[PDB]
């Protein structure tokens, strides 16, 4: 009798976006009748090799052979925590899906030969991005059956208030996104951030707080801003960003980078704009009229039903298990 | 908010396959949070059409715009029937999925006439899953301009039935009606065939009649061993490389490895899990069974039950409700 | 194999509260397996008898013998409605939840010549759901003979709002209409009443009329602090002492304490829990917000919040949706 | 956000009754949205003090304050796993159901403080019956909030033939039903078991099977028997006996011992009869006639769908939790 089981990740900080991503994935899982494997965020240099093998024990109590596991990726609990947890669900007679939501040593560089290692042991790679599935093609993955992620969901049942304000939200830490201590542009831009420094003129800080209370306000109108910095623009190409999925659940358009994954979602689905520089959006907002903002608008809250009720991923966490045993 | 709903058949005689298949799914989709929309198999010439359109709004009484409609096709209660659903869900805002169990111009030549009505209705839905690939293009070649589609592969047997030891038993299993399985009532080869139905006949000397049993028990019972047939008449060839067999799916579920005709629709699920044989005719089917020994027969059984699971926790049918429902909101 | 269907009306204004109750209980109860049978609000006089006996035939098409059904009344379409409703499930052998959201007898005191046809039809299910042990005892004085009887207890009010921290604001929250609260329309109190409602209305000098907003923000705004109030005119005191209030588990749900008059139904679950101040008379509680201080505010939202858990995730509405059914089978 | 957590033990046989009611419980739960905490069944010896700590924290690493938990006791890993265990979790700022499988003490009796104790550190109690909580204050145990479960449920989806054979089942090992091997008696008794054992002459031994192969055949008719041992007769007026919920979720009567726990299920239900010893059962069953089996049978399947569709479950999981917070 097989049984599906996730891992999930717990301990870290109310303010990690990691656990956040991890913890939404298993509340969908579980409503699809999934079970947790709950991984504590600690210190493995404390653990000896015995007390980490039965930490592990532990962890995996529950499984049993025939049965189906999601290892969500990274644990973060180092590169070693992840090979061994993997060594250990080798040991049973399942089936592995790997979901990426991270690729470190892509974001420690030299640590991509082990972390390829670990990934060649699971069934079916659940990756961001084609691109991010040819990338790691480039570096040894050969795990034959793939699927694509495409966007984070967010779950969510934040009230839509009606919708143009000519101003751009940033839901961002500065410490990560150096472009917002250089911003030096006429349209407002707001950051979120528990972060306690100042910044330049046009941008106003704000202190962060629940996420369904950040929704409602983007509600209101205006433009969600999704952009990395130069350091990070090779990463941005490959993964899925969690403030995309933010501001669409929203229900206000969006404003991306040309080279981001997945951009024929925003296209083809009429969600925003692909510009080739912040120069070109700032350009877009000062210029866009009413009509233009209202067929947008229709567009992303005609889409967002996926996204607030959970549908990447239960897509993602079905079509993985199927294509697991199939 | 959206909900998701499925429109789901009762009434039907508890021997009715196109009931139990939608009752099946239903279940699925409920587990998956979906809601039923019942409805009742019963002679439509009996409402007017003020009652008609009445008892549809009863139906669809819980529906609300932003909502998404599957639609279970058919409904058994005629085209009509069918026509006037699809109308009374065209009314709301919402994405509609058409979920198609038969086509009913295609199963038999003298209904063909029909297929220009069944086509403008199918043509309302946002998403259309199908048996198969060619199932898909068969239907576009009839005028279907649906965008989006999904092929289903195969039914699902949900279920938690026993399987007992699969021995090399020499034998057929064959759960279908004779009268719609003509070649079962001229059965001549010296392999048994067990055909399990309801119908009060006697057949031919080598096929043993097997009164109709819940479909748990016929599971436990197969299990323990021979091979399962999946097979039409002549005039049905065509349809078999269209659609999905039911009986398929419950030979796999009870842990039994099948015969299947080169050409059925998507036959590499079976080549590709090394399923069973396919074959070119009965005689050839016949050959194998006499010449398979316990080796190559423990081997497919270990293929059938190492797969198995997909089928018996029903995830054909939860991806394709999980992904037609995603399709349809684009 | 026995389903669990519960009924749940569709069609009335967004800002109806009775409809929210029957959502919100048939979402827990979605979420519990149960299926939806859908009802929609509307003049019943516009059907025939044939009409009106094939929209529920619509309605209840999914229904089959050995199941049982939650009749959430009442549907509002009046009396003659549930009365038709009860009678179509009679005829099935099922058995009968009766979930009593109000009790139109004895909501008003010129519509007490209903109670032998409500009593009546209320003698038809198996197993009576009420708000209140009293509710249960007034029913049994008017002829309900019902055996089995679960008390609701309290309205969950479930949600994953955020909860903003509360501050000691002396103010106090009434989500409630003024038509209905002839009371709010008299506010002569120095304390600020906010009264959120559709109602296009001026109101009292210390009263801050505030427009409906969704749920959810009047949530998160509620959070903040302040004191909800539950409060009835005089000519609704009885009816007080008997039903369960939705505000009341949202202000609960808000995370912030309550006031209520002495004799409200299931008052004990206030007194037991530390979730506020049973009162006299609105001069009481006037005094008591007055005069309560930081430490004693912190202590009672502390009991709130450690309390409402069993309110934001639907624990009341879990328990009798599930002991009932229990009880029914007996 | 309060998730509920339940403890399942895995490892066992599959022909361990323990494990059987765990999972089949856990199942349940499952289904109601509850997360479950996998407990393997192994040698605590083999575990250092600071081993077995760190295989706790994995097994409760997804635990949160606020959550709910509950432990389905014993893990049969020794009262000791079982107190460290409640330790762990009293450390989390929880509520905590303690749901009694078995007291192991009165089935080992100087263990019983040290049950007792670590019982004490629960929120809420659920217990077989009001027999065994009368009892268990008898010895100390002061949880004020206590639930009883009434009867084991047996979820199932096997076939119910037509049921009047007027033969007696008895699916239990002879090594703990002694009175099995000293069957006298002319009417059949039918013995399922996986011990390879002989016994008398009206015994006809068959082989451990699947329940749900089980429960088809039985469903053809005759009477179902629930009985103990006399070393056992003071644990069986507490116990909930799990094959008697097998044999009504079969569809037919049975016959029980007076002073069998909850004895007024069967009689309110109409599900058999309650009698003084096995010659009056023998003469009930040899005198019944048609038209009384007939009542018989409608009343048991009637009543069967709460166990087969798990509502004795459903009930407990649901009111403890409710209990424990209000
Ligand atoms: O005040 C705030 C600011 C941020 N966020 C959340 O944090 C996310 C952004 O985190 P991160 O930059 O790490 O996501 P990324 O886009 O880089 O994947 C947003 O989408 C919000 O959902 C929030 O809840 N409150
Ligand atoms: O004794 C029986 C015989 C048949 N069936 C059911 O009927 C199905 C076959 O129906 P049908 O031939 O119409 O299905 P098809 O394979 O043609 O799609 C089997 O798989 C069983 O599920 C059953 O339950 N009991
Ligand atoms: O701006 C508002 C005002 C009211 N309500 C809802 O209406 C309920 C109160 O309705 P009613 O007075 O009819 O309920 P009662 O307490 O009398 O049962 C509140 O709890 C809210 O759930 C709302 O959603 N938004
Ligand atoms: O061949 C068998 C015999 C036993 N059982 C199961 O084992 C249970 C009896 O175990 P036990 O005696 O330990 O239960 P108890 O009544 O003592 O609680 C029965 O109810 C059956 O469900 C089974 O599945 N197959
Ligand atoms: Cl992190
Ligand atoms: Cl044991």
């Amino acid at each position: 009798c097989m049984r599906v089981y996730i891992t999930n990740i717990n301990g870290q900080s109310i303010q990690s976006t990691a656990q956040l991503c991890q913890n939404t994935v298993t509340d969908v899982a579980v409503s699809l009748g999934y079970r947790e494997l709950g991984i504590y965020c600690y210190q493995i240099h404390t653990d000896s090799e015995s007390e980490l093998s039965k930490r592990l024990d532990g962890i995996v109590a529950g499984l049993r052979h025939g049965d189906v596991v999601i290892f969500q990726t990274p644990t973060w609990n180092t590169t070693e925590f992840d090979e061994k947890l993997m060594n250990k669900l080798k040991l049973y007679d399942i089936k592995i899906v790997l979901f990426i939501h991270d690729v470190v040593p892509l974001m420690n560089f030299y640590l991509m030969d082990r972390t390829i290692a670990y990934y060649n042991k699971a069934d079916v790679v659940v990756a961001p991005s084609q691109k991010m599935i040819d990338k790691l093609r480039d570096f040894g993955m050969n795990v034959s059956k793939t699927v694509v992620q495409g966007m984070w969901d967010h779950p969510t049942q934040a009230p839509m208030f009606p919708a143009l304000k000519r101003e751009i939200h940033f839901p961002g830490n500065p410490e990560r996104f150096s472009f917002v201590k250089e911003w030096k542009y006429d349209i407002p831009l707001k950051v979120y951030t528990w972060q306690n420094v100042e910044l330049p003129q046009n941008v106003h800080k704000i202190n962060y707080r629940p996420d369904e209370q950040l929704l409602m306000e983007m509600s209101q109108g205006g433009f969600g801003l999704v952009w990395m910095d130069d350091k990070d623009k090779e990463y941005q190409s490959l993964y899925c960003s969690y403030k995309l999925g933010s501001f669409l659940a929203a229900g206000i358009p969006v404003i991306v980078q040309e080279g981001i994954a997945n951009q024929e979602l925003i296209e083809n689905n009429g969600l925003g704009w692909i510009v080739k520089d912040v120069e070109e959006a700032i350009m877009k907002v000062k210029n866009v009229n009413e009509d233009e903002y209202i067929e947008l608008v229709k567009n992303v809250r005609s889409f967002n039903p996926i996204l607030r009720k959970g549908f990447f991923t239960r897509r993602l966490l079905t079509e993985s298990v199927f294509q697991a045993i199939c």
